[PDB]
């Protein structure tokens, strides 16, 4: 596969999310640019249905690991680009400690020159007055590692990690992520040795934007296999 060549330049991004969390229905769209050479994404997301009924930080991981920078010595481990342009399915369960869970299914693929991330999210068993539906989580940066392993059975990958969300009382809300990806096309893909993706995130607001929204600058770097 030559999916990697699709990412040497700056790539426009389009994101669409339809969500239902305890019957609160909402939609999110996003736009921006990926520059995988530098592991970079710059993005702006908007709630198109009014007020987001969950905190923006709980949606960050759901809302494109194809833009990670794989160092040259690790290029043979980049499943995410190998699947393009036909794309991959990305499925998670996210278990929020002592609260509900999200189930997500996304298709990530090229539509012409645009990289499109289309997502359905279903959340169940949330506490209507807990830290999520109660909007009690810090709006600050989620950085850290996503652990990747081959799923030779499905010809894709699994991933796993725990996100640590700060709560506004000084406590921490743990979100355990379980991830499966599979190629959409039947062409060959790269099945990796164990490694991780390291994400550095800066989150911000646009002072001219009236819609409920989130601005993100992300840098993502493949690591864990030495030179």
């Amino acid at each position: 596969s030559k999916g990697e060549k699709l990412f040497t330049g700056v790539v426009p991004i389009l994101v669409e999310l339809d969500g239902d969390v305890n019957g609160h229905k909402f939609s999110v769209s996003g736009e921006g640019e990926g520059d995988a050479t530098y592991g970079k994404m710059s993005l702006k997301f908007i709630c198109t249905t009014g007020k987001l009924p969950v905190p923006w930080p709980t949606l960050k991981t759901t809302l494109m690991q194809c833009f990670a920078r794989y160092p040259d010595h690790m290029k043979q481990h980049d499943f995410f680009k190998s699947a393009m342009p036909e794309g991959y399915v990305q499925e998670r369960t996210i278990f929020f400690k002592d609260d509900g869970n999200y189930k997500t299914r996304a298709e990530v693929k090229f539509e012409g020159d645009t990289l499109v991330n289309r997502i359905e999210l279903k959340g169940v068993d949330f506490k209507e007055d807990g830290n999520i539906l109660g909007h009690k989580l810090e709006y600050n940066a989620i950085s850290g590692n996503a652990n990747i392993t081959a799923d030779k059975q499905k010809n894709g990958i699994k991933a796993y990690f725990t996100i640590r969300h700060d709560v506004e009382d000084g406590s921490v809300l743990l979100a355990d992520h379980y991830q499966q990806n599979t190629p959409i096309g039947d062409g060959p893909v790269l099945l990796p040795d164990n490694h991780y993706l390291s994400t550095q995130s800066k989150q911000s607001k646009d002072p001219n934007e009236k819609r409920d929204h989130m601005v993100l600058l992300e840098f993502v770097t493949a690591a864990g296999i030495p030179l």
